[PDB]
């Protein structure tokens, strides 16, 4: 299998088939990606028959910026019937995938595909009984077995494959469901809950996002944030010159500073976490991340970077970049993510993680 899909959100398909393009290349697993507008998924199509499955393997998926979900697939079936709906899928299927551990099935996330999605999420339930006893999904779901994916892109038109559990998303079409709280003061919490979700694994999240760690939320107002950190049972400094929510500062949790966050220095030393969704120039917040990771005054941090209108792949790739030369200046070692959430517009969520010798 040749194809690789990847989900992205609709509108950035020529990021997405930028990038996949670019990271496959660098490893010789070359290849075109088409791109349809608004489509909310690129499909790259390698040119060795078998390279799809060698990229979904080594190419570490959590290089990838665009893509929320990807999976290799084979040819598209078209014209499924209803009167019979099984037999052609699991005949794709048979022989590609053995004892898979889960099976999803999804579509692109446009207002288009919406009546199909409803769809998908009730087809998976018959259809995974008809994989187990076909013998392409084990009877029991199990965690590092293949995700087995069936991608409708539209009614009656599919797509079959898979995906390794330790190299993809853990989340259905790449997207962790959240609730918005109805308490919390902003919207963009969802932005940092899905963070939470994409770049910390769940088993470590009690040790890395623990209770009584110290915080430090820049540009806090009114809180939506500093909202997740509390619910963490994280100490947090919100800081702003806009005033933080009173249900906030009720928990007793949440110190408010007065300050503009660009021009905050902290002196606390065991600070363990700082997060930023300061609205500025992307070159100025790459600027002021990379000073407090350099000066070690937060171990982990996520925050935002607003992409331009065009060559937004090259840009934010180089604001990254910007980032990587003041650790390697510095002698200092830390792990990078980065990931376009689906919380996230026109921008991009960064995760650092800095390590102490």
């Amino acid at each position: 299998m040749n194809k690789v899909v990847l989900l992205c959100r609709p509108g950035f398909e020529k990021e997405c088939a930028a990038e996949i393009t670019d990271k496959a290349g660098q490893r010789e697993i070359f290849g075109f990606a088409r791109v349809k507008e608004n489509a909310g998924y690129v499909i790259y199509e390698c040119y060795q028959p078998d390279d799809g499955d060698k990229l979904i393997r080594e190419l570490p998926f959590s290089s990838l910026i665009f893509a929320r979900q990807w999976f290799v697939v084979g040819e598209l079936l078209q014209h499924l019937p209803p009167e019979d709906r099984i037999t052609p899928i699991v005949g794709m299927l048979q022989g590609v995938v053995e004892k898979g551990g889960e099976l999803r099935v999804e579509v692109a996330d446009t207002n288009e595909s919406k009546e199909l999605l409803k769809f998908c999420r009730k087809f998976t339930v018959p259809l995974r009984a008809a994989l187990r006893d076909a013998g392409v999904l084990a009877n029991y779901e199990t965690p590092k077995r293949p995700v087995v994916h069936v991608f409708f892109i539209a009614p009656g038109c599919c797509y079959t494959g898979y995906s390794y559990s330790n190299n993809n998303s853990p989340f259905y079409m790449g997207i962790p469901r959240l609730k918005f709280p109805a308490d919390a003061p902003s919207r963009s919490t969802l932005k940092l809950e899905e963070a939470f979700h994409v770049f910390i694994p769940a088993d470590e999240w009690d040790e890395r996002l623990a209770n009584g760690m110290w915080a430090v939320d820049l540009g806090a107002c009114p809180g939506g944030w500093t909202y997740q950190l509390v619910k963490r049972n994280m100490w947090v400094y919100s800081v702003d010159n806009g005033p933080m929510a009173q249900s906030l500062m009720d928990t007793g949790q949440v110190t408010w500073l007065r300050e503009d966050g660009f021009k905050f220095r902290p002196t606390r030393s065991n600070i363990s976490w700082m997060v930023c969704d300061m609205v500025e120039k992307p070159a100025k917040v790459a600027a002021l991340m990379a000073q407090w990771l350099v000066n070690g005054w937060c171990r982990e941090t996520i925050f935002n970077l607003k992409l331009p209108m065009k060559k937004r792949y090259e840009e934010v790739s180089h604001n990254l970049a910007y980032i990587q030369a003041q650790l390697d200046e510095h002698g200092i070692n830390a792990q990078i993510q980065a990931r376009q959430l689906y919380h996230d517009r026109e921008e991009v969520t960064v995760h650092v993680r800095r390590i102490w010798a």
